[PDB]
């Protein structure tokens, strides 16, 4: 139970200023990819949209 890849949840509606950061709703979850790193999280969402977001603005899943 640890494939390096969890889901997040936005605690906050943030909005992206570019391709480099990915839209999340309020309640809504995204795919997180990149959790080692610590500057951004990268997630991606279910329609295979991408970019960084706040770790901060969120919270861990985790699987089931």
């Amino acid at each position: 139970g640890s494939p390096e890849e969890t889901l997040v949840i936005a605690l906050y509606d943030y909005q992206t200023n570019d391709p480099q950061e990915l839209a999340l709703r309020c309640d809504e979850e995204y795919y997180l990819l990149d959790s080692s790193e610590i500057h951004w999280w990268r997630v991606q969402d279910k329609n295979g949209h991408e970019g960084y977001a706040p770790s901060s603005y969120l919270v861990e899943k985790s699987p089931n």
